[PDB]
């Protein structure tokens, strides 16, 4: 990795984000990307500001410059794809900030853990190519073969973790260089555990483990922390439907498109194409958003709120409300 230049840093630092509150649950990253013709620097500054406003990097000996070098080393490794690009990980970072500090989930974690979560957000989809793990396995692509041969089916998540480790192995971009011994180990392990937990194939069992730990007043305390961190990063990653309707809708269009591209490539390769990824097999968002709400997001948010994260009730209220709004799209079609 080439080190970050004074000039790259400068270009982020000049962005002032007039009229945006990055800490608000109704912050609108799409309005932010439009606001200038340098949307990547704006996103970077959003992340810089979120991290500095937490007060956390300062506490763990991470200078403002090492923080920003890191953000930029992360950013150079995202791709120009419709959904799993740099704006997604910035969105996850911001969203986590709100769960921690508007939803008071910070009370369940140490400051270090809060810090790790915010950093982990920005590493968690590094070098994503717009194709899911299933694609690499079905096509016997080289990374798919390596994953099968090595016994880990989380093709992409292990890859993201490998790139996060390389960024952090340079002191210039190691946000954890101020740590040592147990703390350093904890930062790396918890970051890696959270990224590995974002594989949706493990959704049900990560949710069930957290729920059973929350209900158990004798749960091991370090395990409860780790799982809380995992569940918060997962919540960030499926949080699109917890946002104001127009925001949620623009996310939905972005993912939908990326899925369709995968499906096109799966056609051109002659492998199985799921209906979800099949262009010629769908005419509408509404039914798909509702489906995702009903089977994935609403049960996830409601369970974790009721189990433990009472402060995040707004997410459940907003899902309910977005669902009703998609139902009006159907009722009036
Ligand atoms: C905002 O919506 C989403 C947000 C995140 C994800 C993610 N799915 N998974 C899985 C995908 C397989 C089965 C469902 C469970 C979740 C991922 O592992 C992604 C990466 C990590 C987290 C969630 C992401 C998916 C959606 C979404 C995309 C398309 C439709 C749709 O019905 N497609 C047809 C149409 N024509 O409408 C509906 C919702
Ligand atoms: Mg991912
Ligand atoms: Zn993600």
């Amino acid at each position: 990795v080439t080190a970050i230049t004074k000039v790259e840093r400068e270009a982020v630092l000049v962005c002032e984000l007039p009229s945006f509150d990055v800490t608000d649950v109704e912050f609108d990253l799409f309005r932010a990307r439009e606001s200038t013709d340098k949307p990547l620097d704006v996103a970077a500054a959003i992340a810089y500001r979120l991290l500095l406003g937490s007060g956390l990097p300062q506490k763990f000996g991470c200078s403002d410059e090492v923080l920003l070098n890191f953000i930029l080393q992360c950013r150079k490794k995202y791709r120009n794809v419709p959904y799993h690009n740099f704006y997604h990980v910035v969105d996850v970072c911001q969203t986590i900030h709100t769960f921690l500090y508007r939803g008071n989930v910070y009370e369940k974690l140490t400051e270090l853990e809060c810090f790790v979560l915010l950093i982990t957000a920005l590493v968690h989809d590094l070098d994503h190519m717009g194709l899911n793990n299933s694609f690499y396995l079905k096509t016997e692509s080289p990374l798919g073969i390596l994953s099968s041969a090595s016994g880990n089916t989380s093709v992409l998540e292990v890859h993201h973790c490998n790139l996060a480790v390389e960024i952090l192995s340079d002191p210039e971009s190691d946000v954890f260089d101020g740590l040592e011994g147990a703390e350093r180990t904890l930062a790396f392990r918890s970051m890696i555990d959270c990224v590995l937990a974002t594989d949706m194939a493990k959704h049900g069992s990560a949710l069930e483990a957290f729920l059973a730990s929350a209900a158990d007043q004798s749960s091991d305390e370090a395990a409860f922390h780790r799982m809380t961190m995992e569940i918060i990063l997962k919540a960030g990653d499926i949080s699109n439907v917890t946002k104001p309707f127009d925001i949620s809708r623009q996310w939905a269009m972005a993912v939908t498109e990326e899925f369709y591209r995968q499906g096109d490539m799966e056609k051109e390769r002659g492998v199985e194409v799921l209906p979800m990824f099949d262009r010629s097999k769908n005419m509408e968002l509404a039914k798909g958003q509702i489906g995702f709400i009903d089977f994935v997001a609403a049960p996830f948010f409601q369970k974790i709120v009721d189990a433990c994260l009472q402060g995040m009730q707004w997410t459940v209220d907003r899902i309910k409300s977005n669902r009703a709004q998609w139902e009006r799209v159907l009722e009036t079609r």
